[PDB]
């Protein structure tokens, strides 16, 4: 095991050119030492770019465990390398692995401020509900550890996948219910576009702004009539918000409620009182893009309105 040892102080140092003489001489490249870490783990707690795309082309594996339950992702979430996290995700790491405790690397990446870390987590799947044995979630880690820019971030991300429990603790935590990201998506436009009800009424009662517009114009009322979720357009007309606010294309939730094919949404549109004269930029109502589109449905019952 002479091999192994003068290769995990070759993977920890960063001599990448010891490590390919090594590797050709037919050394394990997941050899693990009394601790248990393979050259995957050094090479990402040093920050070894150059080492670590040998060993994954090589055949290291890109869930490695030691004896304390971490992963090389679990490293390179704690160093702050963020050219190193996305290589690990790339090949296939495990984007909720879990620790001795439970923590995983959207834990460690929230706990030391790593935003643009925590932000790839959340590109490739990361449960943001991921408990740990004492009961702390990442939303719970950023709001008590002062980062509150990545609270935010992590609220976000929490109203846009769908995790119900781990909101409402933030909003005990002080976190900003009206709070946008870059292109003005506040978790009232997150919770009404993906279907997921449950925040609708809750992030309601605490007191969102119904009528918010993102960075073009386009209100939580307008996704709802999108993806056809007729349970939360009811929900949101029920507190008075825009019907006839449109965007800076002169959209509104009619013209999308008609493009779609939503007949139960377009006669609720209806029922509060909208008006079909409204046009968009191109001057086109909701029938004319009902009958282009191959849906006569639509059509034939604001005909019956107008």
């Amino acid at each position: 095991s002479d091999l192994g040892k003068k290769l995990l102080e070759a993977a920890r140092a960063g001599q990448d050119d010891e490590v390919r003489i090594l590797l050709a001489n037919g050394a394990d490249v997941n050899t693990a030492d009394e601790t248990g870490f393979t050259p995957l783990h050094l090479a990402a707690w040093e920050g070894h770019l150059g080492i670590v795309e040998v060993l994954l082309k090589n055949g290291a594996d890109v869930n490695a465990n030691d004896e304390r339950g971490h992963t090389p992702l679990h490293l390179a979430a704690y160093t702050g390398h963020l050219e190193i996290v996305e290589v690990l995700l790339k090949n296939g790491a495990g984007v909720n692995a879990t620790d001795v405790i439970g923590t995983a690397p959207l834990h460690l990446a929230a706990m030391w401020g790593h935003l643009e870390i925590v932000e790839v987590l959340l590109k490739n799947g990361a449960d943001v509900s991921a408990q740990d044995k004492f009961g702390k979630t990442p939303g719970d880690l950023a709001g008590d550890n002062g980062n509150e820019w990545i609270a935010k971030k992590l609220l976000l991300a929490a109203a846009r996948e769908g995790h119900r429990e781990a909101v409402e603790r933030a909003i005990k935590a002080g976190a900003d219910v009206n709070t946008a990201d870059e292109t003005g998506f506040t978790p009232l436009h997150l919770a009404a576009w993906e279907g997921h009800l449950g925040i609708v009424e809750v992030l309601l009662k605490n007191g969102a702004d119904v009528n918010a517009n993102d960075e073009r114009g386009h209100t939580p009322l307008h996704l709802a009539a999108y993806t056809g979720h007729l349970e939360i357009v009811e929900v949101l007309l029920k507190n008075g918000a825009g019907v006839n606010a449109t965007d800076v294309i002169g959209t509104a939730p009619l013209h999308l409620a008609a493009m779609w094919g939503h007949l139960e949404i377009v006669e609720v549109l209806l029922k509060h009182g909208a008006d079909v004269n409204a046009q968009d930029k191109f001057g086109k109502t909701p029938f004319d893009l009902a009958i282009d589109n191959g849906n006569e449905d639509i059509a034939e019952v604001l005909q019956k309105a107008a």
